């Protein structure tokens, strides 16, 4: 379906994301049987709503907690609601959720990092006090989008395993929020930006009014109109621009208008003017070559898991302001919008990636038999139901992000096994079909190591080659000198092989803050700044190499494993967000840089 | 002037606790002259709204700032509100802060811990949006709250001094809001609920209305009509009822009801039954001999500083219900009310206290510089309008929380000198007053340990005795074996001075977590056990020893110093909420005992 983010104009956000509900778990699975959604929970205790609810309770069971569980408020709709199209909306309901407004169904979901909405206007009378109750499954199968493996014991007590490195946080990450439109209203807006060598050209419009006629006007940042437009679906506007750039990331607004015979719709749609192309070896981002550097992040803080959070925002983007990061790659997941927002106005090159990772059997700590299937490809494990649930992650996603010019390119997935027979199989139609729902940027899929330029099947089919590079820490273990040989050997292997711009989207190690040795191996700060500077001088001899981002900003948590020390510690930064000595390293070569542009080959 | 905490029916509220508001310093102090409420803030950057400036930034020149920055902000008023009553409210502003409404100014605050409001009616029209600008301080001097000196240098900047501990957090603490209401409006209530020997009794119910007749309706938490009053003066509603207790915490809920011809207005207030007092050396809630157990906490969290945050809440609370604490103290500042709130429906008992901390200049080591008020009841340094600002304080507290069931009693003010001159004639008035605020909850003020039996000249005045207490700390340096000699020297020598129960409101040791010793000695986890243990076993041997909290719940942060390893290191648990061994220790004395019960002199 279609997706706008609401604004205020003539529409209106009663924001919901009131932080507390109640909440109850569901052991016994009878939550639907007894109609939970029908009474007030039973045996509930308050929770935090934008969160995750693992982490808030400091309990593990809790925690690791695997099925059903229940959250619910009563919120009143406001009376001045009296004649308009009333919307519930979920910026996210992390994996699944159903929701009941008094008993009265209005929606369902099946992933857990894009936003579900539908009108209830029928269910809602203005003025009065409604009961919402959502159910939220936090399962992983064969065709949820990461895939996973919930596993059932003898004693029916179930237990989520899955294939991805940070732990299956869940429950309510985002805003809920009611919302109000005119019963004639803009419902769907899709911009494409044209630039021809910088000094002029023009924005294609097309508009999905819900039955109004649709007139269109583009306003500077000091408001005013700078060019118009008349008719529906169809447009193409022409500029003497204020070009949407890396550093500043100028924005124009294009208000879009939706008439009736009586009544009006106002949607400001933020737009930046800026082309992104790949030609040969470059990423060029207004005709210019444009050198990626910054960070994998995550969605993760303590207490709060993936739960959104202004403060957590403000300060990471002042951290990656202050180290010189003009980029990263939404790690694993949709991230919240208000994050593209940002990126947006502050002119953040993003990565916009799916949470298309866990396809791979082969990641395995080993040594447990954890028989998982034998065919990764196969009914029984990643099949025809699983490409198309991949299929309708990526269209959800395309749908939520077109407009935002901070998305630079699409992610599609990240370290599937490409070695098995199926995966070009699978992969070769969503690599197509990505490019159908949107043509204006390049597509990737991002690489595993053991899949490399000799063994991989896949990478040919998307436009930037975008690798995941451990070097000197899975293998070549705490080894600099045969580490660098070797990845710089990879590295032209991939040049001459496929002649696409390289992205190093992961490189870092495990190191814990404050451990220290003489002997700089590899666990110890000195070794992470050991590490990234020998991949920083290897990039900077390869001209192919064309941007780098660090594998982690900041320590996260993981799944309990024997590689995992309370989690996964390739941050930068601490999980609270305290600087490894390998922050300062980075914040040197990146703003010591030219910005947005590959170092001549030494300092 | 009332107060009133918001809520729902007749009544909305558009939470403007959107995070994201423009902000900028003014190191000019030239934004009031140069009138910046009256366009965009040049030069400004995004910043979260609930939660310190401080932190957000990683920023040291921003964290040290002292003067004034503003926060600015645009906001659609609901067309719904067709011609009612707006009102403008800020929950906090730390210390100061003056609001303007386009170009009206509309506000003006000092305090930092309670909430302003104003009606915006004749300056903001439905349906259009308004700018919302607020010049916030953060300077403090002798006649604030929070007493404080600011130094500036023979340069035009300013650098704030002060005598607490804990940092001096400033910003937007917690949630601003435009609340609706009709012409016809509650706009105060007042509510004492007496008790007597457990069967049966009522409540006197008194409030304030802008010219409507009140139906007041007490209900059952089943929402059925338990008794009814009548009359816009009060009433006693004597019925047998379910006791708020703190176990399980019951609750009540008086409807209140203004009517006019024309508009009717709704208010529920959450009303506990329940009574307190002191008798003898016993604090008596309901009539029973309590025990304290839990924390002096603070306001504080990484990134956030001292902004209120719902996640936040539910897991520190998880903590405290966890580990056994069965009350706590406001440290040093009123809390934000969903503490309240949180403790009311909880069973939570709180002693409520006032920002009142500083009063006192001995209160270091100081190596440094001299000259600090010679006389600290003086003209120089707290003196009439001090005393005034300060009678001040109490008031808007008590018109806050002089509802909520939870606090069952009054904190006056922390660790004040009490040796100097006009000590006795400066607490006198205000030990008066607040009890012509409320009569109903017993007043203490929290007792250096310096200030000992034999030399503070002011506890007489007050009903409990609250004392903060560091025998194996600061003084007697880490020797147990006769820290518990002179503790329990001193407690028996305060039990038969004043014959008051006694409640040891703070006791803990400075302790790096994961900091271990076979020696047992400070700064090790080892040693915060066997000292608290030492603690505790005085606390069995008297009598009059009522209550026990443990200083502070977690690590906070603190000024610059020699005796702060990068904050106050006392918290059981560390800032990110991590246990120290002391948890544990706490966890099994605290959960141990009966239920708000003294150990049978040993256990
Ligand atoms: C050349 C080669 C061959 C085999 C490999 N196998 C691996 O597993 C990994 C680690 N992998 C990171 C991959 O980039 C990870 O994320 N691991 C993980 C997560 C949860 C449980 C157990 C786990 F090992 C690297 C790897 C490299
Ligand atoms: C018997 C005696 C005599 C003199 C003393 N002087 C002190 O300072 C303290 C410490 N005090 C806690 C009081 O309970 C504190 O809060 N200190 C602080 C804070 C910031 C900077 C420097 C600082 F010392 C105790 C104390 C005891």
């Amino acid at each position: 379906s279609h997706m706008l983010r609401p604004v205020e104009t003539p529409t209106r956000e009663i924001k919901k994301l009131d932080g507390l509900w109640a909440f109850s778990l569901d052991r016994e699975n009878c939550g639907i049987d007894q109609r939970w959604w029908e009474s007030a929970l039973q045996e509930s205790r308050a929770i935090a709503v934008p969160g995750s609810f693992n982490d808030q309770f400091a309990d593990a069971d809790i925690r690791n907690y695997a099925g059903n569980v229940w959250y619910q408020r009563e919120v009143f709709i406001p009376k001045g609601w009296a004649g308009q199209r009333i919307v519930l909306r979920f910026d996210a309901v992390t994996h699944y959720g159903k929701v009941w407004v008094n008993n009265q169904e209005v929606m369902e979901h099946q992933g857990g990092y894009t936003p579900f909405e539908a009108d209830v206007t029928p269910y809602v009378i203005a003025g009065k006090s409604v009961r919402i109750t959502v159910c939220v499954n936090n399962e992983l199968n064969w065709q949820t989008i990461p895939p996973g493996m919930v596993i059932t014991d003898e004693n029916g007590k179930k237990k989520q395993s899955y294939f991805h490195d940070f732990f299956n946080y869940a429950g309510i990450h985002r805003s809920v929020m009611l919302y109000t439109t005119p019963n004639t209203w803009v419902d769907d807006i899709t911009v494409v930006t044209h630039v021809a060598q910088d000094c002029n050209h023009a924005s294609v419009d097309w508009q999905v009014v819900a039955n109004g006629d649709v007139s269109v006007e583009l306003r500077d940042a000091d408001q005013q109109v700078v060019a118009t437009g008349q008719g529906t679906s169809g447009t193409l506007q022409v500029v003497n621009p204020h070009l949407w750039q890396p550093g500043e990331g100028y924005l124009y607004e294009l208000c879009v208008t939706a008439k009736s015979q009586t009544e009006c719709d106002i949607y400001p749609l933020r737009v930046g003017i800026r082309s992104v192309a790949v030609k040969g070896e470059q990423f060029l981002i207004n005709h210019k070559p444009f050198y990626f550097t910054g960070f994998g992040r995550h969605e993760d803080a303590d207490l709060r898991g993936k739960g959104f959070d202004n403060v957590l925002m403000v300060h990471d983007h002042a951290l990656m302001d202050w180290i010189g990061a003009n980029s990263y790659r939404t790690s694993h997941y949709p991230y919240a919008e208000e994050m593209l927002d940002w990126a947006d106005e502050h002119g953040i090159v993003v990565i916009d990636e799916t949470a298309a990772v866990g396809f791979n059997l082969s990641l395995g700590i080993g040594f447990e038999a954890g028989n998982k299937p034998k065919e990764l490809y196969s009914e029984e494990a990643v099949n025809g139901e699983t490409q198309q649930a991949h299929l309708q992650a990526i269209k959800e996603l395309i749908a939520r992000d077109k407009n935002h010019p901070s998305v630079v390119m699409w992610s599609i997935a990240n370290e599937p096994d490409t070695r098995p027979q199926g995966a070009r199989e699978y992969f070769a139609p969503l690599a197509e079909a990505t490019r159908k729902l949107d043509p204006t940027r390049p597509i990737t899929c991002v690489n595993v190591m053991f899949c490399d330029a000799h063994t991989d099947t896949i990478s040919d089919l998307f436009d930037v080659l975008c690798l995941n590079r451990y070097y000197g820490w899975y293998v070549q273990s705490g080894d600099l000198e045969t580490a660098e040989k070797v990845l710089e050997k990879e590295l032209l292997a991939w040049q001459e092989k496929l002649h696409q711009p390289i992205i190093i989207t992961e490189y870092g190690v495990d190191t814990l803050a404050g451990l220290h040795s003489m002997y700089t191996d590899m666990w110890s700060e000195e070794y992470q700044c050991a590490w990234l500077d020998m991949y920083h001088r290897v990039f900077d001899r390869v001209s192919a190499v064309v941007g780098e981002q660090v594998w982690n900003f900041a320590d996260f948590a993981t799944s309990q494993g024997i590689l995992r020390v309370g989690g996964n510690k390739k941050g930068i930064f601490t999980r609270d967000r305290k600087p490894k000595s390998a922050a300062f390293l980075l914040q040197k070569r990146w703003t010591g840089m030219n910005f947005g542009e590959k170092p001549q080959q030494g300092g």
